[PDB]
């Protein structure tokens, strides 16, 4: 149904995260994972991760992780009058940063709204005080998460959404829906599902969860720009991405015929993508002996600003993609997947 | 004999990602010299040979199996293929060049460049987009550099593409057989990165798996002879104290300088503007002391490198005399902190 | 046969002549003319030409001139560590000269094998000699030819061809297929069948073969530019070229009038072109009294260059038309040409 998916869209990506500050999508994914699962874990730097065990003798480990946090801002200085002076958390286009609706979330639990009114350093960050003493009276300090304010909601068409941080989630959403699909199942991996933390400031927790649970094999689920409209490649609705190419990974072959039988296998529209930027893959590939990833994905426009609009075709056909990927997953298919 | 050797291995086709064949070769040839043939979580393949020695410390040697090319960004309406570069080019040596685009079903078909690099028409004579993908053709597609092995008019050097670095990968088979029958006062590991040509990427899976104490690079480098710059074709194996990405520790370079005197080995002094494989491994485990055994070459990530054989053979008795002396004195004394 | 074309045109494409060293090509010429044409004669820079003489009463003098020179380099100095600066012949875009093979020919016969390692003239050209005596040991001196090093080879489909020089020795395969289908036959014209020198330079050898033969028409064979994959005109496939303008050369209505008259009752297929560039007919028309022109023509991708693309069906529908056009040319048709 797809009055329930937009719910379910609109609780995930109305959820306030900034990198490194990620406990409310935390909260969120354990409140969903702990159910449909054995054992719920969490790395260093605060990634959790559902364990389901494999009855299989030699079950492969496997990871499956998205990301909980979102671009946003941080407070770097109080001027006297009251404003603020941000530095971007995650990369931000300076052409869409002026004039923006954010929460300013405290340390002792204050939620206070917040404007921007090209360099990100210079542009002014107002919250309607008279001097620093009023904004510090509300217990706002430097180091303070600056989060984008925007709801979700239904385009004319009602086949597409407009709202903030499809990036990344819908692989938030994409994991939770994994573990309610394959909860009455057993498979031939031992699975590792979850999110990770700190994606947006450089792939930092996929460092950390890779390298913590040893996954033979790692999937990514993540959503990147759909340039369909500027004339570029990934076109919104022509369904899950085959990222073949991106500065920091590169698809195995190995890989690549499973992506494509599994794709073909299960009936899944998909469509090639060469990627520009990175996803969580380009730092769990390198990780412990070597993890052969890719990034199961959506394409979706105007990442990494409040006004994301992305179709919600696309997740049906990548939630089934990443079904059928993780039912296919065995000794028999990895070690395939590794053949030297 | 040597010149066949290189032609053999500059002529294979492997870009990053893509080494079977390479894989293939060196699995052919370290396997009857060694005990055990592993693999890294990448693609990587590694000779190892045990040790009689107690508490023999464990060496890891590697050159990188892939070299530079391009792949398939997309094919467009008119049969032609827009590519991204696999490993660094300067694009004004992309224009007008042979190269084979590598299906996946495994045809091998023809493709030739017509600046940004992502403005580049690659084209196989294709009608439109159809006729391409009809021939296998898709989006993720390898494209290899087509260029020859051959020598130049003095027979003392030799034109082709690949030697960065189908030089570290005959490197390494050569001295799997040179030390055949030999033993060793160290656990060795003998072998080829994957994907170094787009960010040292197998130099951090293969050094992590394996747990080395000493790890030894076998690398090319751009020779600047001929601009006036540092690294002069013929006048031996680098000693590499320097890059942006790693630096020659005093106690490796006391073991590079005295190995070197001891051999009787022709060697220059390099400083160097990109990284190698060491970069990364250096940085792994605990901490893992490296260099790059190397050979300067003339136009490097190009169709027509140019280099000489004398270079080699100085690198290939480097490279043995340092892993016959490699033992637990040696890197305790490498070590000594 | 498609696979005996093949051969043919890789046998051609690659012989080495670049302009004022064209003996390699003139001895292919002299071979394949003499057999089918009555005399054999020069002009005073080395151009060859076949004379076929006709029956016809008032039977008008015809040339038609391919050319045998390619585009390459010519060593200027040689430094003191052995490299090579070069002088380019022909017009060369800088952005495809770094990083080719080529061969060095010299006078004692020596055939070197020379690379590239932006002006032209700071271009290093590198014979992997250690010093300047060494490479003048193997008696390389300023002057020596330096000619582009690249095979012939079918494209996946087998229609198409990669070599180098299909500029111009397309013309001088034309110019050999055209003696051996007429041989035997007898035309209404005194036919001069054969190739200039020295064309890349300046149309040098045009200017002499045109003044020595004193013909009342003239035919030049030569390939162009193809567009098409940059969205220019002149696309591969399309057939033959009907030449109307080019900075050099302006078609004459009665030459066009001869031109589509004969394609169309002859079946063939020709795309009109616009010429950016020079051909052999912009010198040779200027010459005694004034000889009406055209070039019977080709376009292929890339061309000065090692990696040219290009239809062997276009020098079929080339051929087919020079053939038709030489055997309805006689003493009414040039004098329809020439009806003033
Ligand atoms: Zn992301
Ligand atoms: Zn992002
Ligand atoms: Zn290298
Ligand atoms: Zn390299
Ligand atoms: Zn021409
Ligand atoms: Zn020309």
């Amino acid at each position: 149904s797809m009055t329930t998916l937009f719910s379910k869209i609109k609780e995930v990506t109305e959820l306030a995260a900034v990198s490194g500050h990620e406990a409310p999508v935390r909260a969120y994914l354990r409140e969903k994972l702990t159910p449909h699962v054995d054992e719920v874990v969490t790395d260093g730097l605060g990634g959790i991760f559902g364990i389901k065990h494999s009855e299989a003798v030699d079950a492969p480990r496997v990871l499956v992780a998205s990301h909980m946090d979102e671009v946003g801002f941080m407070v770097s200085e109080i001027k006297p009058d009251g404003t603020f002076r941000v530095v971007e958390i995650g990369g931000w286009n300076p052409m869409v940063v002026s004039s923006q609706r954010f929460k300013l979330l405290t340390r002792d639990g204050h939620e206070i709204p917040v404007i921007s009114g090209p360099a990100i350093a210079d542009i002014v960050f107002d919250g309607g005080f008279a001097d620093k003493a009023e904004a510090e009276s509300f217990g706002i300090r430097p180091g303070d998460t600056i989060v984008p304010d925007s709801s979700a909601i239904l385009t004319a068409n009602e086949k597409n959404i407009i709202s903030k941080a499809w990036d990344n989630r819908y692989g938030v959403l994409m994991v939770s829906e994994l573990a309610e699909a394959l909860s009455g199942q057993k498979l031939g991996n031992e699975l590792y599902l979850g999110s990770n933390v700190q994606e947006e400031v450089g792939l930092r927790g996929a460092h950390t969860s890779t390298t913590k649970f040893d996954p033979e094999v790692f999937l990514a689920v993540d959503c990147s720009p759909a340039g369909d409209v500027y004339g570029g490649q990934g076109k919104i609705g022509d369904g899950t991405l085959i990222r073949f190419y991106d500065p920091g990974h590169l698809l195995l072959p190995g890989m690549k015929d499973f992506l494509l039988t599994t794709a073909e296998e299960a009936g899944i529209k998909y469509q090639y993508y060469c990627g520009k930027g990175g996803t969580d893959a380009g730092a769990a590939h390198l990780k412990n002996g070597g993890v052969p990833s890719t990034t199961i994905g959506v394409c979706a426009r105007y990442i990494h600003s409040h006004q994301t609009l992305y179709a919600m075709d696309d997740f049906l056909e990548a939630q089934a993609f990443l079904q059928a990927l993780v039912k296919k997953l065995d000794r028999s298919t990895v070690d395939l997947i590794k053949h030297y």
